[PDB]
Parts: structure tokens; sequence; C-alpha cells
């Protein structure tokens, strides 16, 4: 019956890439969650309330999915929202040790809960939240990674 | 609405799964079990393929990798199992499968199948490739592995399910 995914990151903020990964996850089960981590451990340029935002604006087109912050254990939130299929893009070799070593822990504490692996697209497949930041705070022209609503809020927050 | 469109697959909600997971299978064990038992619980059908004519000649033939698998996973209701000879593509699209299921291992494959899904996204657009890690019981085995300690006489019964260990037990005399 019913697929519920969790698309959990810090989405500081979301771009392109993120936007092909839920489009992509979406098609394939009847709901999904992007999960905006409330309180990452490095302090991000947008608040939650302006990544939630940025992100609703962004995938408001999709139907099936629903943008949301979150401040507890994943197994926490996702057993909350009834999710039992974890969504993670996996665009570097040394992202994917980290997030085998998360599933396994996730395995641990939430047994029905199954992580998902979906790879980025060539077009976006250089491109992160971190680096796009980067090149835009020394004038680099990034309009090819964001959203329109994502990239103004950059360019706000850069002037 | 059909009159007016047949619909589009992407941005229009959840839609009919069906997934290959393909592979030699040469015997199918224990993990290649949980892989499929995973991607069965999230997509509406699965289909294990198995290749006909694998580059490097296999313990199995086909029938019989066909044969144990069936077997195998006889009890998942969703799943069927089939040999091919093809690219993963191609059989995909003859199956109409928009699925296509990877067990990612290790990090030395991440290059690797990062290349074939793009690959397929150049042969197959409509085609999605999925990647589930294996369990951290079958963390460390393979086909390969599991032949080769069986050969000189380790006890393997723990990686594969009852009819492939007694049909490799035969293999080896």
């Amino acid at each position: 019956m019913s697929t519920k995914a969790i698309y959990p990151g810090t989405f500081d903020p979301i771009t392109n890439g993120h936007i092909d990964i839920i489009t992509r996850a979406a098609s394939m089960f009847d709901r999904v969650i992007l999960a905006i981590a409330a309180s990452p451990s490095k302090k991000p340029m947008f608040d939650l309330e302006e990544r939630v935002a940025l992100a609703t604006t962004a995938l408001q087109h999709l139907p099936n999915v629903e943008v949301m912050g979150f401040s507890d254990l994943m197994a926490n939130f996702a057993r909350a929202q009834q999710a039992n299929i974890l969504i993670r893009g996996l665009r570097a070799v040394a992202d994917f040790e980290y997030e085998m070593q998360l599933a396994h822990m996730n395995r641990h504490l939430m047994p029905e809960l199954e992580s998902v692996f979906l790879m980025p697209s060539k077009e976006w497949s250089f491109i992160s939240s971190s680096l796009v930041k980067e090149v835009a705070r020394h004038a680099g022209d990034v309009t090819h990674f964001l959203p329109a609503n994502v990239h103004q809020a950059l360019m706000e927050k850069l002037k």
C-alpha cells in the first residue's frame, strides 16, 4: 500500500540538485517529506524558517511533497510521521561511507525504516549548497544552480 | 481525463513502480535475497534479472541460476525471476520497468555505479536507478567468496538458502 519517504538535510539553501532528487523520489513514492534539520551543528546561513520557506516555494509544484523542519532523532520523526522510507542523494564517495554508517545505526534504531539512495543527475553532480554559497560570496554566477526565489534570497544575504 | 492526456511520469504524484534487479546470481546468496526483499517492500513489482552470458564463465548455467532463485524467492508474491541477454536498459524497456535496483557494497564500486547510472540515463531517461546498501549481516559476502570458501570446505550454510547450499555442495563433488 502506501509509501511515505523522508528526504532529510540542512538545505542551506535548497539547490537544483536537491530539487532533482526529490522530483525523482516523489515519482516513486506516494508522499515525500522534505525534512529540514532545525539545529545543524554548524550554524546555517539561513535560519530554519527561511530554509523551510524557500524550499516550500521551490517544491510547491510537486503535489505529494511537504516541507517540514525537525529537531529530533530521525527515527523518532519518521515514526511520528509514519514514514517507512528514508531518501538520500549520493554525490560523493566521501559521503557514501558516512551514509552507510548512519544507515546501519538507523537500522538498529528503526528496523522498519528502509534507507534508499539516488545518484545526482550529471548536471548537478558537482554542486552543493556549500559550493554555491562560496562561489556566490565572491560574485560568481550561480543562477544555473538555484531556483529564482532561492537565488534572490541568497543575493540579499550577501548584500 | 484520458481523452485530454495519457499523463507524464514527473511532477504528478506517485506512479506504478516496476523494478528490475539484475546480476549474475551465481548463485543467489542471502545478501541478494535481502536486497530484493527490501525492494519488493517498496515497489509494486520486482524482476530478478539473471544475466544469461556473463563475461566470466559462471559455476551454474542460466537454467540452474533461474531455478535456484525462483525457489529462493517464491515466498515473495510481487517478485518474478527471468534470464536475459541484453543491456539492462534494453531489458528494462522491454519489460516496461521504470526502476533499476543496484546493491551498493563497497566504496570502490561507487564511481562505477554512478558512471553506469549516467549511461543508463542516456540510454533510457525514464529509468531511475535506486541504490540499496546491504544489511550488515551480508555486507562482506559475495557469490564469488562463498564459492571459494565452499570449494575448500569452509562452512557457508549461514550465507545461502538451503536449496542453493545443496546445489553448491553437489557442484563441488
